Parts: structure tokens; C-alpha cells; sequence
């Protein structure tokens, strides 16, 4: 008997989703596959609403006994957010594997097929359980907490220079190397099963001559949180400093992230806002949205950034 | 005798400009050194008005026969913009070497002293001429066109994964490996000699649920250009698409860059705005500002992006 | 009530051991320090005989109640071997942190002082326990299983492209991100407490026109094992294939590694010898050398390569 | 009219040479293609005598007015050697492009088809001239001087951490970014046109407890050169120092390279043998072999290592 894998489609160039089984007949030797269409939009259009629907459905399917693992086909453009959202909102140790493609299915040497094969193989493997949400492309198995799209148009784009990959897929075999040393899945305190709408969170970029009016626009629309993609280690300019303090005076929680692409944004009492640890602007937004459904205490939200 | 080098201080933790020559006595074997204080601010607060002052001063010094090269002490936070600005505005083949430090001068194993030594050595080397503006940190010699701060807090933060370094400094010797295959310095058409104020350009970030009102804020303040740090290869959401087309109808030139960190944003007739080629959002802003001093024509500006 | 850390010196430019301790007075805030001279040689002359003495000395100290961790100053040249050797021979959860320096103590911006600070900082932190042998340089905390010198002369040389670092040291604070998913230290079956002399193992490189007579030389001198630093994924030429099979007929255990620098060498029934998994030629030698002290069974040794 | 490209086949899993031309019909839009079978072997079996045949054939083809460029299908295992050999022996500015595949043609998502398309596109582009020998895989255009297989089994294996790529291929467009700053092809003094057999050169690895008898083996078999894949920056042990000096006394030229994978091996008057600059053990052997057809003078050979 083979494992039971459920493929949730959200759109992307990886694909209908029912044509894939006929195009990749090697999946038959992996597991019993059942497809399901959740959404049909590009990742660039992936919204906070669809992530709620996706997460609730994942927790419902993983609760069943006739479901061993879930493979989620998604677009590459916002694969920095999606997997990490599920990494904090899934209440099961069963494998949730995100898969995508950098080349269209009709392109020469399309990466779709092999990426899909690797994703299902990971979800059907019992050793891959309890490792947090996973992302599989280019024979790599990345952690949702660290993996991000580092290049605009290459196949090997998904990397995590400072953290590497959890494991790899070579010669039709899986090789696990490291484990995520952060709070994830079953040990997470974030439960959005009842949540209907998530708090609004903007992302403002840090740069030379950065305008203060961007922060004013976020305040006008009464957003609950702001992630600052700052220069270097979350460093603020005189205009950015004024904009952040103006937001904090309105009760808005501001988290200082970095535009660099990796590294630690350290705590600093001389600067306003909380720090994003090693979380990117995109992922810092996700954690902030979920943290705002739980509390408004700066010290508690700061704890989440150093632990999740 | 030895070459004549002028150290231009603008701020940063690497520094007063008079103390710099005292802490590193090994500089005396490299060149005859003079210092000037162009500015005294943190890189996070570096502005366009100061870059105009710096570029004009550099060109005045390099035109003199008694100046062989210049070294510019600058902060790391916006070292992505400054060197590239001068890479477009400098009118001489004489080496312009930006140098910075990731650790305070008082810290244990401060990187400043060796970085400055490496920078002065590069500026005093005759073989360093006609290579564009250089950036020297951690024994590496990078191009202003490709080098960016890839990590928020590490010593080896300045990288260019797709382009590498122009050269390295090992065992008190310079090793050049590659040359910049783009337009720069003496062949550049950008001139700010008679410029008092440059056209304003903002950078808007791309992410899930990205607000269209950020573009409205840029429009209301009459910016001449907008750089979009897009999802993946500069992909726009439904809200981002509407915000861009609204900006274009007001005469605002928009260029689609990427939040990924590297790679090519390819042309696409299905999306609005121009494409940033391999230019990062920070460097795209700098090039756009200078491009807007010569023309507003989309085709001519697009050509600049594929050539500079 | 500060932790008790003992510093064991073996050699390298980072180093007597007494002169270093007082050169970094910031160590006093970390823990109580005591130094011991195990050896005084460049790492290029480090031998398996000295590793036996070092591993036993470490085990004596880690058995004591008045010792919380050990810091080992070593050279960078063979820092690929040493730490991994103790990762299999140390029988304690207490932190064993290897440290080195790429620049001499007298050089401008020497890295030693900070590297030593980080090493002691890590060895004194109770959260460092049970993570295997650690290697600390350039604000990084790498696993002895993955970390290696990737560059001949740079400060940031120690990297692990496919696995990243276990953690980083930023702003006088430790940030752990990953855990080694391999058998190490306390769970290790390798015990050299009563071993006086380790089996001899040679490393033979793979390349175009590689001679078979190198394998004949290993056989003639009676080595117990041979590590093949093969082309690509351990691919053997006509001459390498013949040499390996000739060694196997004499009882020599051969393991196929890779000259590439990273990646998996997959099992192949068409080629002779065992496979090194993701272990480098240097680390494969250390493991094979320890595996030969227990068994000569090809099946048992092959499994050591997939678990350790 | 379309350019005239000749595809030379030597072997590899990417491939009958006429079988591939039919497998990728998109090649017809690039250029007029002809195929020749130079050899049919796995790159692990590539030898210097075949390189002589290949180089001599490439030179006579490029000398023809009806040939605009050459694409060479090859295996990945020794793609570190071959391209660099031709980088020193080709007497034409016309593009010589090596291409390979990490996955067999029959595998799912085989990279072969796209790599070949990229290779032909590069060879057919007139702007590819005067850039030295090129290597095209995974949408990247690497220099024969820097590019190497950095991973045993991944598609993106071919990288050059410190130098990057000469250009990239995105959206059916070539983007040249850097140019090789070394002597190559047309300006190279190495000519093997009238060479029937090349000097024998061995590569000896550096590690803890490295045997001196490996050097004795090379001496006994009368090699003309020895490349030392040394520890760190070409560091020798007591045994390695004695072996190298012993070889030098027999008139054998020894070059100290590095097992690290990248970086500069600096000159050192305290150690024996010449230094490899930034050349890897694989590429160092190729240069030494070619240099030995012209001279045995250590100074001249050392100069080749810093220039080529
Ligand atoms: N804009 C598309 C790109 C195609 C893809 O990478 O999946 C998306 O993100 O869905
Ligand atoms: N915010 C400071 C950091 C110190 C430095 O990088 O020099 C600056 O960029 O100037
Ligand atoms: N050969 C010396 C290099 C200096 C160092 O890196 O410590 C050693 O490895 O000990
Ligand atoms: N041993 C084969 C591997 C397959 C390939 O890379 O083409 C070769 O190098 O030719």
C-alpha cells in the first residue's frame, strides 16, 4: 500500500491540475494522488484571504486519517510569504510541501515535472514529518522560515545563504541535513481557524531621500502594522524615524526589517520600532499580521520575532 | 616617489578624517595622503544634495595633475547608491574608491583599518584606472554597478553572486580578474556639474496585499519617477498594476525592479512600466534620477537601463 | 557564578595561550578562563596521533563538574578535519568550540581577538549544549559536519553552501537557527579512549589522465583505506577504476568522494568502492579512519556515511 | 542569412550528434547547424591526447569563413579542464562554447535541451567574440578561466563564487555583464598545433598525515610537473615539503594550488614550488602542462600563472 497525498492547487505556471498526472506518470510509484483546486491566481495576486482559506483547508485535510501528506502547487513570486504563513498556522506534523516552477510547462527543459515529483516524494516520506512547512524546487528542500526567491529569473533562485537547505533530493533519494531550530507547526501558538479577516500590514522601503509621506498614507488607511525594509541593519533616516514615531503614536506596531536580503537586525534602544531578527520584510509582515490577532503588547510581539 | 591620494570623508563608523591617517601607519608606504571632510553624517541620512557636492568635488580633484586617485570613506547602509551615482557622474579614469567598515573603530577586530589600507592601495595603483568606481571592503574589490550590501550585520556583506568581484587584495597584492562590461565614468553621458536639484524618485515595494495608495502618495507629491521593487521578476499585483498605470498617465516614468536581490527583470508588453535589467531598486532609482535630467522618453530611458 | 571554560591550544596564527587571553580582556565578562597547551604546531602538520591526545584530554575535562565547555585554538589549514574528528569521539553534550584566525595576531584588523570572544561566548552559553562540535570564525557558528575552508585566503572562508550555519553571533548575542540532523557526540559509536594508533588512510585525487600507480603506492605501504576525491559525483576513469578494484582485492576499504566541494555522491552498482554521501574528501578520511577501528564490513561502513 | 555553427561531440549524457539537433527544433531559428563526432567518451575518461585532437580541429574550423562559431558537447565531470585548455590553445576570436547536462536526456525535466539552445544562441551571437572560451549551463555563461563544477549532482553546480559569470541568458536574450581580465585565445602564446604528445602532470592532494611516497611515485614515473592541491593557501606539511623539494631536484616543476575551491595562493619564499594564483588544481595542471611545452624556467612559468 502507498501513502495518501493530496495536491492543493492555487495557480501558477506549474500547471488545470488534472493534466499533471498524465504528464508525469512517475508519480504513480510514489503515492495515491488526489487533486483539489483551491484558487487559480498568480502568486503576485495571492491575498491574505486566500491564505486563510488555504490554511483552514490544510488543517482539515491533515486531520483526516486517509491523508498522509499535502503538496501545494503555488507561484514563485510570493513563495516567500505563503509557505511561512502555513508554517505558523498548521497544527499537524504531517508534511506540507510547497512546489513551484520557474519555467512554463510548455517550455524547453521545464522544471515543473521534476519539482512536482520531488515534492510528492517528500510529502509521502515518513521521515519528512515534523520538520515544519517545506518548499521544494531544483532538487532542494527548503524551510519556510528561511527560504526565499533570491534571483528574478533563474531555476536555482530559491536559496538561504546563511541557513542552507534542510535536505536535498539526489538520485531518487532524500537526504536530510538540518532541522529548523525555531517554533513551528504543532508547537505554534498561532491559530487562525476561527479568524475571518487578518489585520492590514504595509511594507515601506528604506533608501536615500525616502519620503515620510509613505508612513502618512499607512496611518490614513489605519493599518495595524508596518514592516520597515530598512537600509543595512534596519537603520532609519531622519525622515523614516519621524514617520515611524508618528505611526507608533497612533498605536501602530512597527517592525524594522532589512532590504539587504539576509542577516540579523539587532535590538537598538536608540531607534524606534521593534526588530525583525533574521526575518525578511515579506516574512516579517506575515508574523506581524498573525501576532496582531493575538496581542498588541510590543514586548510579546518582540518575543515572537526572536522565536518564530 | 609615491602617488598622491585624497581621502574624502562623508561620515560612517569607519571614522574625523584627520584621525584616520594616524591609526594606520602602513598607509605611509602606499601614498602621500591629504584629507577633506565633504560631509559628516551616517549613510542612512545620505541625500541627493550631498551626492552632487561629492561628485563635483571628485571631478575637480581628479582633473588636477597632483591628484592620482581618491578614496571616499562612507557608511555601509547606503553604499548601494553612492558608488553607482559617481560611476555615472565621474569624468575621469583615475580610481575613485569607496570604503566603509561594518564594525566601529573601537570594537574588537575592527575592519576599518584594513579596509582603508586596501582602498588606499587600490587608489594608488596605476592598473586600477579605467575600471569604473570601485568599492573596497573585506579584501574584495567590487564594481559600483553590481556590489550591494547582501547581509545586515556581517563583515563579508558586500557581494554580487551573479557578477562576483572585479578583483581581490591578498598578501599585500592586488589581483584583477574581471572588468565591467557596461558604460561608466569617462564614457557616461550623465553630467551633474551644473545641477542643483535632481528629479525626485520613490521606491515602492512589491508584496502580497500591496496598497495602491502608496502610488497615490507619490503622485500627489509630483515625483518624476517611481522604481517598483517587484515580486519575482518585477511582477505587479492588480493593485500595483493600477497604481503604476495611474502614475504613467501623470507623466511619471516607472521602472520595474525586483525585491529578490539579483537577476534580470525581462521586457514584457503585458505589464506597464520599463524594466530595470539587472539593476537593483536602489541603483535603479539612482540611474532613473540621472536619466530624467536628459529626457523623459521611455525608449531612451530603457536603453540607459540595458547599457548602464 | 560565571561558567568555567578551558582553552586548549594546538597552534595556528591565532596564537603561547597565555598571551592571547590577556590580549582580549572582554573575555572576563563571559567566563572563568584557564589555558592548557595540548600542542604547538601549524594545522598543516596536525596528525591523527595528536587528535587522539586532544580528544582524550577533552573527554577528561568534560567529565569534570568544574568545566562547562572547551575552546580549542587551531590553525585554519586543516580545520576541515580536526573538528569533525571530535564530533565523533567526544562523549558529552558540553560545548566543544574550535576557533581560528585567517590573519596573524600582528596584522591590521586581526580577526583572532573577536573570533576568540565569540568562541568563549558560545562555549559558555548553556543553549549551545547538544549541538555537536562547533566551529566559530567571522561571527559564524558552523557544524563540524558541514563547515570547511572554501577560500584559500579570505576572512569569510569558512562556509557550507548547501547547509549554511548553525547560528550567528551578532551584537554580542547568539542566534541559533539550525540543528545538525546527523549522529554526533553522545550518540556516536566511535570511542578512541583506548586507541593508541589510528589506521592509515590516503586521499587520491580524480582528474584527466589520473595515474593508477598512486593506488599501487597506497597498497604497497599497507593503508587500511583510500578516499577518492573523484571527478563530479565520484566518477572513476579507466585507470581509477582499475586502481580502486586492485586496492579492494587486498582488503583496502575504498570510499568515493568528490572534488567539487559539495553535494551528494549517490550509490552506483556500476562503479567500485563505497560512496561518501555529502562528506568531503577530508572529512570522509576522518570518518573512514574511525570506522576502521571498529569494523571492516562494507555494509556497516557504508551506513556510517549516511548517518554521521 | 543565419550564422553557421558547427557542433562538435566528444561525449557526455547530453547526447549520435545528429540526434540532438532533431531533439531541439528551436535551434533552427538560431543558426545553420552541422554536427561532427570528435569523440564518444564520458568526460571522466577525457585525456590530453583527445584535447589535442579537439583543439586542432576547432582551430581549423574557425579559420574557415563558412564557420562563425563552435559548440562543443561534453560531460560535466571534467568540464573544469577541457574549456580552459582550449582557452589557451584556440587561435581565434570566434566563440567556442562548451555545453553539458547534469541529467540524462531521458530523465524528467532534462536540462540538456535548454543548455544546448543557450550554447548555440551564444555561439551565433557576434558580440560573443573576443571573450575567451565559454561554458553554458543553467542559463549561465561562465568563463573557462573561473567556472567549475562546485556540486556533485545539482543542475546549478557550475559556479564561480569570487568571479561570477560573464553573462546570463534570460527570456531568450543574452546579457553580457563582465569580461575576462586575463590573457586568452588570440593573445595566448600557447600553441599545440604541432604537438603530438603533452608532458605528464600529476595532482597530489594535501591533508593531515599526507604520504611523501605519493611524490616518489610521480618522480619514479618521470612526470614533468606536479600540482599540489594544498591545505588552505597551498600549505605543505613536513612530508609535502620534502616531496616537493625532492621533485624539484629532479627538474620537475611544482605548482602549489588549493583544495579549498577558490581564492589566491600567495607567493611565499619560505615554501617550495611555484604558486597557482587563483587557478584550481584541475586548471593549474592544464596550464602547467601547456607551459612545459615551451619552457622549464620557474620565473616564466610563474608569470604565466599570474597572467593566464
Ligand atoms: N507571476 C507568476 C509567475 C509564474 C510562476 O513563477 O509560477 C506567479 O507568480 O504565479
Ligand atoms: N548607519 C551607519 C552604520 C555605520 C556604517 O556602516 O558605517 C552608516 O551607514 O553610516
Ligand atoms: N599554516 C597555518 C596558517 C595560519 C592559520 O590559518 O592559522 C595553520 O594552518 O596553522
Ligand atoms: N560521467 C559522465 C557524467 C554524465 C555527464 O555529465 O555528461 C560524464 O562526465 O561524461
Amino acid at each position: 500500500n502507498l501513502p495518501n497525498i493530496v495536491i492543493l492547487a492555487t495557480g501558477g505556471t506549474i500547471a488545470g491540475v488534472e493534466t499533471l498526472i498524465q504528464a508525469v506518470p512517475e508519480l504513480k510509484t510514489l503515492a495515491n494522488i488526489k487533486g483539489e483546486q483551491v484558487a487559480s491566481i498568480g502568486s503576485e495576486n495571492m491575498t491574505s484571504d486566500v491564505l486563510l482559506t488555504l490554511s483552514k483547508r490544510v488543517n482539515e485535510l491533515l486531520a483526516r486519517s486517509d491523508v498522509d501528506g499535502v503538496v501545494i502547487t503555488h507561484g514563485t513570486d510570493t513563495l516567500d510569504e505563503s509557505p511561512y504563513f502555513l508554517n505558523l498556522t498548521v497544527k499537524s506534523d504531517k508534511p506540507v510541501v510547497f512546489v513551484a516552477a520557474m519555467r512554463p510547462a510548455t517550455a524547453i527543459s521545464a522544471d515543473g515535472p521534476m519539482n512536482l515529483y520531488g515534492a510528492v516524494k517528500v510529502a509521502a516520506d515518513k521521515n519528512s514529518r515534523g520538520r515544519g512547512v517545506l518548499v521544494v524546487l531544483n532538487d532542494r528542500i527548503g524551510s519556510a522560515r528561511f527560504i526565499s526567491k533570491t534571483n528574478a529569473s533563474t531555476l536555482d533562485t530559491f536559496k538561504a545563504p546563511e541557513e542552507g537547505y534542510l535536505g536535498v533530493i539526489i538520485g531518487d533519494k532524500i537526504y536530510y541535513q538540518t532541522r529548523l531550530d525555531k517554533v513551528h507547526t504543532t508547537r505554534s501558538v498561532f491559530d487562525v481557524t476561527n479568524v475571518d479577516k487578518l489585520p492590514a500590514v504595509d511594507i515601506i522601503y528604506g533608501y536615500q531621500d525616502d519620503p515620510e509621506y509613505m508612513y502618512d498614507a499607512s496611518i490614513k488607511h489605519g493599518v495595524k502594522g508596518i514592516v520597515y525594509a530598512g537600509m543595512g541593519a534596519g537603520s532609519v533616516s531622519k525622515r523614516g524615524d519621524a514617520g515611524i514615531r508618528k505611526a507608533e503614536s497612533k498605536g501602530i506596531v512597527v517592525v524594522r526589517s532589512s532590504r539587504t536580503g539576509s542577516g540579523i537586525v539587532p535590538p537598538d534602544a536608540g531607534q524606534p520600532g521593534l526588530v525583525a531578527d533574521s526575518l525578511s520584510p515579506a516574512k516579517s509582515r506575515i508574523l506581524l499580521m498573525l501576532a496582531l490577532t493575538k496581542t498588541t503588547n510590543p514586548a510579546v510581539i518582540q518575543d515572537y520575532f526572536h522565536a518564530y
